[PDB]
């Protein structure tokens, strides 16, 4: 027993007591190391914070990261009614229902989705403002995020013709496993914000339920536990990869890694591009209407060598942003590198991964390192021809984060299957048209790289000249 | 969708007189306002995102002219010789599937009549999937002098093709264009949106198995000159040369087959030097199409080497609002822009269109800009013009 | 006497009789050679066309270009009331007065004009649709016309600092005359459309009335005669230059040239860039709601040599569009060349004259021709820094056509003086700031030419990606 | 213009709490909604057309980063040494004439208090045309530790200047910035529009006669370190080096003096190699300003060689809506973007910002595009997204 007004006593920034599902916790040393930032816990401190908590955390977390002697005994009965926190939906009004009228069956039938951009549109409408902000933002005014997609558009194709492209096969192998498709679902934190009942379990299900099965990378900061997500996988032939942030308390990482090896995950993607979390202003603005110990900021190349000794899964460094570190990764002998800038949510004038890919692969060949490092690419990928562009430049496989978060959010596991289908078909269709019948035949010679560097900022222009100019017009109908 | 009231009132006597149609885009604006959705999506589409479809046109805007002045230009001559025959103008009507969608009554018979009713006889390429029989169409042609060509998909039941070839040859068509850029229907989502896995796009009519050997054999089975339609890289121009065909139409289907496919004019610019260095240029006729909507686009195309240039959609939507007379006028319009521009470049014969009339120095300034800085812009206010007195 | 219904008899395309100020004319052989195109005369043929005629033609024209035996005797009395043509204002409704309410004193006081773009704005509002169309159009969808101005914007500056720029002097000399300013008014056909009472006489007056006097180039197709325009010039120190189209009947040119030498004009600009008139669709569209003998299309370099023999004024070829013809002009030994594309009203993908200027001047130096040809530039020039850019590249002097047509149209002679003032001041002001004190010191080394060639056409982009993307927003006021 | 009701209601208690100001543009959006027209035109202007004014900022967008990963970055340090003194952060407040237009009550005294009230002490450059006396301002400074500099126009009555120098030196200012890019007030038509021939722009305060010799003499007449403010080409950097001054602020006044003046970052990128090749780099401090509105712009500037970067307008409009506290927060905001970015580039000291952290390969892709093809575009319709069911 712990008398509830004695609990509430400690409603302070520093020496914060809070109630989650009956038990009481001291969230004082904890507060500043919280993943999203201490803010949320501060504002709602000294209350029963259970509605904020439950629909949003991997069940395992308190037991896994809070000190045991901070897990304080139970709250006597309950909390005085305005102290049980209503669910977190900042900025949302009674809106929750117009977005649900929108959702309720007004969502077009899944057969009518023609592409990955339809899920986005549908998801910007029916998703909650916290979830839209969180899923869609980029760091800091967002030029690396949009850049990630536009850079694909600086590459055209050189199609071969009168080649018999009757059967086309797009399977490939990634990290020593034969995979059905050359792309994967990249780790995404908090999928229960968009798909509250199932979250990551439904992406596990859509990736392995159909005839095309796709690799799933699970996030260290996922709303579900890995053991739930791997259980929910419907096919023994589907693949799962685990993404790791290494903690300032290295034993916590140590136990996380031995636990996901045993659970069956096939590779470790260590995310190195986020020492400090990136400023995402669309979320910040909503919370009005960077270091912490969870992601240790002192991780160094010596830590990945010691991490190899502790594990038998191939290690992939996720977040490399220049050729110098792709070579460094090849020298410490790790299994592959994901050239990624974290969806343009971290350092904001970072380059487009396809542009770094282009720069790198000629160097790995000059240095005869090309066959000893698998290079993946993500960010910005939205059409099967964007996947073909990265694969012709020699990316081993391509990842997507947001397209799967919005298919899963709007249509759960069948949205994720429908997106896998949409893109498998775009790749295959665009491979006939490009004259090739297998991933192995996708080579740089099918691309025009000549204006890969046309990244222009135009001179500001001329509001008066253009305000007065008047363009030619079309023929007017006699009436209209 | 009940719009048929609006549309039948839009064409019927609200369409401006043919004499008020200044340019090939006017036809497109009026066709876009009157055709049935199903027709507009089929005619105006592109392969998903349509960036090669817009790029096709816009690469013309990367090429600037280098006009000669004080050159006598009272008399200019735009006739040329494409594929043995000698045609009136340097451009043609390209094959547009199912013309009866816009022109229910006469379909592609009306394009035939427009290509030969007036003064100028413009070549017509007949689609294997025409919604009128080759017979109907050839037979509709107004002149012994208008020349007609056949584009052919080769069918998987090859004897269908062998019948079809030998019968069109009977009907006196003057050449064969084997379209080869479509082993699979590109996703034209505009249609889809209104309307087998990645195989709905595969078809029985068009055979996915086609290969240079099939063209080699098709040479040896016909007398007509054969032109591969759909080449998209220099290597295939040089192969169409080594297997001995007549022409190559540098094309990508109107940006409705692969979507980051280069602009044909950008590929011409590069292939033609190679044909000169490999001495095989005089062998091959190289046609170009996609995006030509103005006389000056036609001329950049001829200055670079193209023997003749084709046009799909302008003719298709001229036909759809004004039938053969519309087709006839679009021919006049483009003939006058080509005449007027030559006289403004200081040239008089199509043979005089060479490259040195062209500023090609920014042909590769195909650029994607870096993302607009939304907030700098949201707070920035520009200058303002003067204001009239209110009173 | 010629009985008026006998007149009207011949109301036909071909065998067109028409009445202008009482006398009758046979405008049959004439019709197809008319400058604007036979259309206007056809439509209104066989009537009393005097209101179309009088407010729009140089008084001298009938007597000067019509065959004398085509000048038929007088119309008996008059024309049946609907056959006296109301004034040409195609597309104009009763509109003539809202544009005059606009004009009537609602036109801002001339002291409030800050720049050349204000006259344009004011002129697009109060000008008549025929005159707006005619003044503002370019040939054929208009990329060379807008290009002419934007190309200036591909050149930046390299200012010198801590230079004593107390007194700055901007006079220069052009075609052997010392001129107050480095720019001139370029020939413009029909100025009475915009300034009906005075037309070109008011530009003659504004160029020479003030303390800064500017060269006036008079047009062979001007609403006023040269003898009226030279009489109206208020200063004996102002300069006038004559622009010539040579006719298919070379004696007509022959007499035009000897007449303007005697009238006092100081140079002959022969316009060679218009064998055929350019398609200007904004006018064509209004006339619904190319060769002719007036401008001989067979003019050849041999005709400019024979024209030199006949004249003592310096000859300037106006309309050169490549370096090869600038050298040809230097070889036939003519006095200068105006690199111009006729305001982007003739061949429409022609280059920007500043860009050809840049290309040419290094060649005239390699070929030691630079001091023996004066090169002028026009088209697109709107700010004094655009004039400085052409002068640092070595243009001898810069011309403007539309800025003077819209100052004269809105404010007559004082608009033309105010524009001369506006630009004299922009040049002078921007010459202090650029560290130089005379035109002779304007040299290429003050410019950055490194992105002179950045003429880009971007890849079409991505309507779906951008339709769904949502940008970061600014802080909302508590209310607004 | 009676708006004063609207504006006094706009600031008074509709301005968001300082704690809700995410970035330096927020200040600009709120100042643009509340200042008097006369103030907004004076603060936010540019020399006619304002293309260098927008270009100043946008050239930052031509430079991309090359981050290092797996570099220990728990502890990063952004203090640097500008002009003998050792400052907290690598950036300063630049001289903004007449701060009392936005901040009537305290003018530039409030910027002094904002630059030293909080934790970080940011340098302040005082305008010779400040609307508060040097005395007032210096005296308002909260710390022995905040450093203050004086920018000086030299007056035509040079003894006024000689008095002014010797008295500011008395008041302990730590250096002199002689602004030299303004022998004549650029035409800021925004002001003009609301408000001698090409000589209204000439003034008595600023002397048009200034010349390197005057700087040479001014060296020999003061002890403070002198920085020429307004250099715009490498040659003048190298001359400021040969006449022995402390720094050069690569500047063009905020794009309100010559209007096609290059972007300072574009000129830094070019001058710094030259200073290395001519061995005189360690001699000169090179500051940069114009357009910096984000921490990453500051860092591109430091990676290229700049010793410190200044900012006019952000501080001026932070001061105008929130006075010294606004000035204090804009300092915090930029300090956190600079810290956060270094930790994301894998660097820890300002000395570690070198150039190899920069993708400078498209620094000269300052491009003007060719004219938008109005009609192709007017008739072109793009794809469309899916639609919710209506019911
Ligand atoms: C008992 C200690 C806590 C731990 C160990 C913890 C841990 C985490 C972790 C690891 C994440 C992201 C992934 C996941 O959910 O597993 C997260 C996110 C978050 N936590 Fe906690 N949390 C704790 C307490 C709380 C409390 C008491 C609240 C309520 C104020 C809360 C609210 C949130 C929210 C709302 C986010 C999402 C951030 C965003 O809005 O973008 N957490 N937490
Ligand atoms: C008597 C024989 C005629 C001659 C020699 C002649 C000559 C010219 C010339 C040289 C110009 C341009 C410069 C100038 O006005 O001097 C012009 C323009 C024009 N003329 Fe005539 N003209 C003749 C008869 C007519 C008649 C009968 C009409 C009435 C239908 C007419 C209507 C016009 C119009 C409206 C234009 C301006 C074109 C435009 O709208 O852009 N002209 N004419
Ligand atoms: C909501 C969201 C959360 C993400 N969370 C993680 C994460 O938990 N761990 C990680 O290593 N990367 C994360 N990513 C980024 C990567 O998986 C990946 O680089 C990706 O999202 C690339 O961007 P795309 O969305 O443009 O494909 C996240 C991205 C988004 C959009
Ligand atoms: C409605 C439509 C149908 C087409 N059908 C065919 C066809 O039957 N066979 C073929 O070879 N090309 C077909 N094309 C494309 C070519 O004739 C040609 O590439 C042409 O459309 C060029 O593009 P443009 O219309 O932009 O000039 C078709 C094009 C359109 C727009
Ligand atoms: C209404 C108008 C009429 C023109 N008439 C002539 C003309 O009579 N003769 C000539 O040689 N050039 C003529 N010009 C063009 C040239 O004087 C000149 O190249 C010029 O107008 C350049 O364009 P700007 O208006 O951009 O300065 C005309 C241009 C306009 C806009
Ligand atoms: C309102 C305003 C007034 C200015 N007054 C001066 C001044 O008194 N003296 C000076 O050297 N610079 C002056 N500047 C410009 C510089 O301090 C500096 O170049 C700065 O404005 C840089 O541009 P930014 O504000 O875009 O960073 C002023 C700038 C502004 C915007
Ligand atoms: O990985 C990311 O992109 C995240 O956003 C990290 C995170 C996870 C959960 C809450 C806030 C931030
Ligand atoms: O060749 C084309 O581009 C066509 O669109 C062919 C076609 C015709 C009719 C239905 C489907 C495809
Ligand atoms: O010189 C031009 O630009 C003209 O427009 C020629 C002209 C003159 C008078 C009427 C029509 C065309
Ligand atoms: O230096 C500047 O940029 C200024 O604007 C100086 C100034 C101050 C007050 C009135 C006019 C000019």
């Amino acid at each position: 027993k712990i008398s509830p007004a004695e609990v509430a006593k400690h409603n302070k920034p520093d020496d914060c007591w809070v109630v989650i599902n009956g038990y009481v916790y001291d969230l004082t040393r904890f507060l500043p190391n919280h993943p999203g930032g201490q803010d949320v816990i501060k504002f709602n401190a000294g209350k029963d914070v259970t509605a904020i908590f439950e629909p949003l955390h991997a069940p395992n977390v308190i037991d896994k990261y809070i000190a045991p002697e901070k897990k304080l005994g139970p709250l006597q009965g309950s909390m005085p009614p305005e102290l049980v926190c209503p669910p977190y939906a900042p900025g949302e009004t009674k809106e929750d229902i117009a977005r649900k009228e929108q959702l309720k069956s007004l969502l077009p039938p899944l057969d009518n989705i023609i592409n990955l951009y339809d899920f986005e549109y549908l998801a910007s409408q029916t998703l909650t403002k916290q979830a839209w902000a969180f899923y869609s933002s980029g760091a800091n005014d967002e030029v690396t995020h949009r850049e990630n997609h536009n850079a694909y558009h600086r590459i055209f194709f050189k199609p071969k013709i009168l080649v018999d492209v009757r059967k086309v096969d797009i399977s490939t192998d990634m990290l020593g496993s034969h995979v059905d498709v050359p792309f994967y679902v990249s780790a995404t934190a908090l999928c229960k914000l968009g798909n509250p009942l199932e979250g990551e379990k439904d992406v596990a299900r859509g990736c392995g339920q159909g005839v095309t099965k796709v690799p799933q990378m699970i996030s260290t900061l996922a709303s579900c536990s890995p053991e739930e997500i791997i259980e929910a996988a419907p096919s023994d032939k589907q693949i799962q990869w685990y993404q790791l942030y290494v903690n300032s308390d290295r034993k916590i990482t140590d136990d996380l890694v031995k636990n996901v090896e045993k659970l069956g995950v096939k590779a470790l993607f260590v995310t190195v591009d986020a020492p400090s979390l990136g400023q995402r202003e669309k979320d910040m603005k909503l919370k009005f209407s960077a270091l912490s110990k969870f992601i240790d900021p002192s991780l160094t190349w010596k830590d990945i060598e010691e991490l190899k000794k502790k594990t038998k899964l191939p290690i992939v460094i996720k977040g490399v942003q220049r050729t110098e570190d792709v070579i460094k990764a090849a020298e410490i002998g790790v299994s592959g590198v994901v050239l990624s800038n974290h969806g343009g949510r971290q350092l904001d004038f970072s380059r487009a991964p396809i542009e770094v890919l282009a720069e790198t692969m000629p160097i790995l060949e000059q240095r005869n390192l090309k066959d000893k490092l698998e290079v993946f690419v993500d960010g910005g990928v939205r059409r099967g021809t964007d996947v073909l562009k990265a694969l012709c430049l020699g990316a081993k496989g391509v990842g997507l984060g947001r397209p799967f978060l919005y298919a899963n959010s709007c249509y759960g596991r069948n949205g994720v299957e429908k997106a896998i289908e949409i893109l498998r078909d775009e790749i295959e269709m665009s491979m006939r048209l490009l004259g090739v019948t297998s991933i192995a035949e996708l080579k740089p010679d099918l691309l025009d790289l000549s204006t890969l560097k046309a990244r222009t900022v135009g001179v500001p222009n001329d509001v008066l000249y253009n305000e007065v100019y008047e363009g030619p017009t079309l023929t007017e109908f006699e009436d209209a």
